[PDB]
């Protein structure tokens, strides 16, 4: 009580409440502090089963409760991957109606036709700092020095982490006298948000010192130089890739398309071409798809991924082609940063969804990436197929 | 329990459970149906306080429980808007650590400096179908017909809704013989995803028929022609805008920069130029910012926005400029689809977060959009300011 | 005579002052020998030129030393089924690249034996977008609304500077923080309108600046070209909203014609176009979803005296090839093609002659020329994609 | 001569067969009179040329009728402080646009009185990226892996076609579904290498095609140019990975020099560049973050006989102008400039001479030429931004 009055007078801030009073009681006190400023009473945000101690330590600050996202599931989904095999039930958490229904319909169609073939094309997490040099001459010198002394930098970077490994620094961009070297790391099963930052920091300080020994003065302005590129849509991430680069594909027979999707192959090809290809092209889109972000989002929320990386998951191309036997349908997601350890996967409810996939813990990130790609193709196929049905009806 | 065995034998599917057994028990039954398949037992996802009846009807399918996202808050945040004025406490729901701390720090700095000036530059929700014509000759005629008969189409579109209002159809793109007309709507307080789809659907059927009376045969292939653009990063949304286009700004004095941000004005300008501008340019990014998606994401989850729309919230340019008095710091988000009614704002926990802002219900979407814009400025300032501190340290 | 040559070497007088002292014709011979001595090499060809050196120095070039010769060829016949261009044409093309004229010439013959190309000009406008600085976002929004409501007044001021130009819109009006970027849209008649819209837009900004000062809102234009034109740069605003002449050309070929003339199949043309022009350009994050636009635009632009730097804009566009029931549908879409038939480089003698061989020199011929440009591009694009589809078939078997 | 001209009008013989029947020079006089008759207009100027018509018909043109004359001027003096080009130069420029040569000439004189331009070649490579069709993504991954391991083998096959070309890498190797786009990276010596890399890549693709046939992996090249090269189109891959010559030029001006020669202040230059070249290009979603590159590239490309269409690629780049303590830092970065000093259009008499006026015709001179291009661009770009800042100051 005496505590609540000091916050209203702004004597103490809500952030030091965890040190004064217990963390669990600090949350009940911060919930009532806003209830009185806004003058409204809350009922639902109070209830949570998640551990408030580890949450305040690794996932949230100034906690007042928890928000509840409705959780559904789509399945069965037969996946023909290299790390994920068998029928799966994908948990999806969204507030949008018809979305889980869309994916669930696509899952059933795909499973009765042999399943999705999905492969992880690449796996890397990047961090591109911005380093200021005195002149372009020093920038050229810095680029050359980094290329020859890679092995030394690798040792310095890898000393910060037991799981991360530096595999390349390419490309190394130069704008005038500013250099953007793209550190490429293997992060194991983690997404590696903070891992690559710690490794890159020591590598930058090491690079900073060794050049000082040769009368070349440089200094790092920021470890995230917006060439990473993190939580933004960028061409470098469409071409060179980032996180897990995934491709999923299916071959459907004309009989299966008419039986389950109630349409024809050339109708799917036409919808995909006018919408996903030409439509995205003339509107200058980087997402030559229809549904990636929607499916990424629901699956990202359930498993505790970084919400902001849905930005990156929306890039990719959907290719649908008329074959002699039926259609070839594929989705290409060159930018999908995921992890099965750390971050939001430790949160209780999100931890459970990964376990329902068999994907919580080590040696399971690639398995998760193959599920992500397979779930996207199911939803994308369901939608393009539904649009092609309308394309056929209106065609007559 | 006799029911549980029929699901395993795939006699009945988990979607048919709601009509046979009560919806509340249908959730407990399929929750155990996935526990048996994956062979793991769940404790947390089972707990929810949200109404499962309205959720299955308007937000989710095949519900098995709920996911809990940690909910925090950042404040106080003084807003000098046209619809929002005074100090606010912004609820943020995220699984990322240090994020709520970042926004809260920027909120305090911003508040000790008179607050944020934010204005809504535009408010519109768009839908651009793909229409196939016989030839480019018919495509031009379709373009001309739509322009002259605009008022007629407007009435047809507005017949589906009392809140919606068609205000323009611009631009109208043509690629060969395919037409992409961008329907522009005023959605009031809603985001209007389905509102504009029903409205545009009736308008297209009307255009389709009226042109048939001239023996010009056209037909809509799909209502979302990937020129909308919805849930994808596109230039058309960066230029012509989509949803609410918001701009926020603050004028900080050199004394304030040194007192609260612990840096200098030229270091803020330099960081923003090398990172947010040049860095994003050479990597061919559409997000010339640092943090938009992260802040958008936390605020979108708490208030029941579409998670997938975080993609669109990541577009924008951050402008930081060294003035004689100090610095000018502004954020420009031309693409922010928000609403205060419908969709995910109906969910209990998210409904409460809006009420803690005074933003749930009618005549409050513009108020919410100004809060969105200001919170981004707060978080963006905190980050660039922290990076400029390190930019100063390493330079000496 | 030769003593001036020594004064140039001592840098007593500069090369731009030579035209007033000695005749322009002799002023060119002087500075040509001045560079010959500095570089220590003798020239024999660039000194030859039949173009008028007087009007060239006045309207097209500075510090003239001679002329560069681009080989000029032609492709035809090209049957065009347009609204302003009709009949068989012989298109003059100027390039230094081999096999280019041959490719277009082959496509011209194929296209003509199949009924010709249907081409329409989708739009015709020249744009200018200044950057205006305001004190705050509050002032910028007020500036945006003021421009929208007082359009007719702005229109009158702008149109007073010219007899042919006409301000038709100011859209969109972009705002970033406190800076405003309004896109002035003009109809330019037969000219490309580079300077025309600048003279008009310059006076319109002076008017807006004064009129807002009367309502206690202080603004000022930083530059008339705010890089939202977008001029001689590849930009999305030019792909969507268009700029210059927006042209679309198309042909309908029967499956038999494809086998007789293109020596391929319809599905193979569709496939090459999909893998190359669409998917290929997308994954590489290209704005040109085509194969040949720039090459053909370039050759045709040089022959007719257009702005070479606008080849940048002519490279944007999408090529659509679709397998139909009877054969294939092939179209090209060029949303950004700034061309003109009067002013600029169309005044130069040799380029003036290339326009007359098309019947396109002078007024009321820009739309005809824009329809010829579109037809020539489709001809070249089809030839190439068709040639590639033959190899796609061969290697597939 | 009368019976031949009549046979062309009757379409008895075609104009392309005239070179074999009658002499190359007279076939040109005949083709000129054939079109003069069809269009019914008489020509006087194009008939006048001095270039050798025999070698032109063999390597540069088809169906020649004469020549077009572009006015040729020069700008100077231009002091260049490069690695292969040093001292004052006089750059020949060929254009039909007024005021252009004056702009560059003004910038050349200003720059020379301030110590000259520092220009460096960041990279030199010519690329060709075919599109190759595979049966499935599984085979596409195998193709990618095979290409990487068997690089040395592919290198030998490609290098067997030329004594100057040397394949240095095949990176990146993009995969979209089941289509592979491997970017062959070549060193072209002094040539631009359009046909050099095409012949080399053709032999390498047939080699890859067969070597996989030995493993029962069936692939085939759809086209050698898969539109990921990227050739004569604006593409992000060329902005990031670069193509042709990647050039950066820069100058350091003192505040006194800016007021004496450019008639402005350093902060006016910085502001113009930020509002125009950076923010302006960003909101319009442009890839050219500059003001003048294309205009100067074009005039210099025409004079020296480069491929006209590559002006497209020369329009990419970022201009950086920054207020320093002594004055201003001004730089231009052109990541995509395909040029050559041997072959192609450099053999044409008039263009061959302009290169000789630079000392850049022949071997071991392409890098010298690329440094001239970069310095000339900076000269023109500075001239313009400096002139605009004069108006920016006046109106303020
Ligand atoms: O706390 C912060 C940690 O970062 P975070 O939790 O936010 O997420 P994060 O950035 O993705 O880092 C994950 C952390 O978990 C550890 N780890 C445990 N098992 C791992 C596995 N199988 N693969 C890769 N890393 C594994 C790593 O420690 P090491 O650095 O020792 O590898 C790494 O620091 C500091
Ligand atoms: O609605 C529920 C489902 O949500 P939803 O997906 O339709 O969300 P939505 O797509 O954003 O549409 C909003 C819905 O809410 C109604 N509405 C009531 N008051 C409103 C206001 N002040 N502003 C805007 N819309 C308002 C509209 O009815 P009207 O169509 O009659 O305007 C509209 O159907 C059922
Ligand atoms: O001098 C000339 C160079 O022109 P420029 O480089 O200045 O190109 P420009 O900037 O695009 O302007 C063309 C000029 O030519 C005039 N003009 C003459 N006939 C015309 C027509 N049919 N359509 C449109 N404009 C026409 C216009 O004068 P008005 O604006 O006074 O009509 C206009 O100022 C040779
Ligand atoms: C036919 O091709 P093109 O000449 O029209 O254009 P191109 O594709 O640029 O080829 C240039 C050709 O010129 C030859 N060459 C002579 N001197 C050279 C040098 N210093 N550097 C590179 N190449 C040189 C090469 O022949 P080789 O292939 O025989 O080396 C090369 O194939
Ligand atoms: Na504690
Ligand atoms: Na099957």
């Amino acid at each position: 009580n005496e505590i609540l009055e000091k916050l209203l007078k702004k004597e103490i801030k809500p952030y030091q409440l965890d040190d004064l009073v217990g963390e669990k009681e600090a949350i009940e006190l911060r919930r009532k502090y806003i209830e009185k400023i806004s003058q409204v009473e809350t009922k639902h945000i109070g209830h949570y089963t998640i551990d408030e101690k580890e949450a305040m330590k690794k996932n949230i600050e100034n906690m007042i409760g928890a928000v509840q996202i409705p959780l559904g599931f789509a399945g069965p989904l037969k996946i023909n991957g290299k790390y994920a095999n068998g029928e799966f039930y994908v948990p999806l958490a969204t507030t949008e109606g018809a979305l889980v229904a869309s994916v669930n319909r696509g899952c059933s169609i795909v499973t009765k036709c042999g399943g999705v073939t999905v492969r992880v094309i690449d796996d890397k997490m990047t961090r591109a700092p911005v380093i200021k040099t005195e002149s372009v001459i020093d920038a050229v010198k810095l680029k050359e020095w980094i290329k020859e002394n890679f092995q030394r930098i690798k040792e310095v970077a890898e000393s910060t982490t037991r799981h991360g490994k530096l595999i390349d620094i390419n490309p190394i961009l130069i704008v005038g006298r500013y250099v953007y070297p793209r550190f490429v790391y293997k992060t194991g099963d983690a997404m590696g948000m903070n891992m690559v930052t710690i490794a890159t920091e020591k590598a930058c300080n090491f690079i900073e010192e060794e050049l000082k020994k040769e009368n070349i003065n440089i200094h790092t302005v920021a470890l995230s130089g917006n060439a990473c590129v993190d939580k933004k849509p960028a061409g470098i991430n469409l071409i060179e890739g980032r996180g897990k680069s995934i491709i999923a594909e299916v071959f459907l027979k004309e009989e299966e398309i008419k039986k389950y999707l109630k349409t024809t192959s050339k109708a799917i090809e036409q919808v995909n071409m006018y919408k996903n290809l030409i439509g995205s092209a003339i509107s200058n889109s980087m997402g030559f798809n229809a549904h990636y972000a929607n499916i990424i989002g629901a699956l990202f929320l359930a498993t505790g991924q970084d919400e902001a990386h849905i930005v990156e998951g929306s890039l990719g191309i959907t290719v649908a082609e008329c074959t002699e036997d039926g259609v070839y349908f594929s989705v290409t997601l060159p930018d999908v940063p995921v992890g099965t350890v750390g971050g939001g996967t430790r949160v209780e409810t999100q931890k459970e969804c990964l376990e329902l996939l068999g994907c919580h813990g080590g040696d399971k990130a690639l398995k998760f990436a193959e599920i992500v790609g397979a779930t996207v193709l199911a939803g994308e196929l369901s939608l393009i197929g539904a649009l092609s049905v309308g394309h056929l009806a209106r065609a007559h």
